[PDB]
């Protein structure tokens, strides 16, 4: 994959079900990068392909290095472009189940996103996968404003982001088998637990 705008290319006269909207990681290609493709191509197992939209944030989100340093883990930019996102989800598709994912600044701009995102489309995503997460010992394991029930964060032991720290070591770049089986299982399950469309 690496690139897929399904929400921005979908009909609004035939709204998928599922609705997947993934941050990549820093310097990573297309809008999905090395762990969208996985968690995509079992995701379209689930509900087929007509089922799911898979839709990486590109835009304005250039996943630069640098911003990891920012305030928020990434550029407010960046957090206006996967917002706009989220709303244009729910204006062309509001009966649509949302999820969301993000891997290393992915996880931080999904986390910054979904705290600074209208309660009632907040309210619709009913699993997140964050891998890496950058602000994961800041924010103690959670999202801001997002239950902990709909959370699962995959942060190896040895991958000093999850720890604090914004050195990336090895750790950070093994999270393959994880985009492969636990994170599309848990996401997969939580639609299933509230439904689709």
């Amino acid at each position: 994959r690496t690139t897929r705008d399904d929400l921005i290319n979908g009909n609004s006269a035939s709204c998928a079900d599922v609705i997947f909207i993934y941050a990549r990681g820093s310097t990573e290609t297309g809008n999905l990068g090395t762990l969208g493709p996985s968690i995509a191509s079992n995701l379209e197992s689930a509900f087929g392909k007509d089922g799911v939209w898979i839709q990486g944030v590109g835009g304005a989100y250039r996943a630069t290095l640098g911003d990891n340093a920012l305030p928020r883990g990434t550029s407010s930019a960046a957090i206006r472009e996967m917002l706009g996102l989220f709303q244009q989800a729910n204006t062309k598709c509001p009966d649509a189940t949302l999820i969301a994912g993000g891997y290393s600044q992915g996880a931080a701009l999904a986390a910054a996103s979904i705290e600074d995102l209208d309660s009632a489309i907040r309210d619709k995503i009913a699993g997140t996968v964050l891998f890496g997460y950058t602000k994961n010992l800041q924010n103690r394991g959670r999202i801001p404003n997002y239950p902990a029930d709909r959370t699962k964060v995959f942060c190896n032991t040895g991958d000093l982001v999850c720890t604090g720290s914004l050195i990336v070591a090895a750790p950070h770049l093994a999270y393959g088998p994880d985009a492969r089986g636990p994170a599309p299982e848990f996401l997969i399950e939580k639609v299933r637990a509230v439904r689709g469309c």
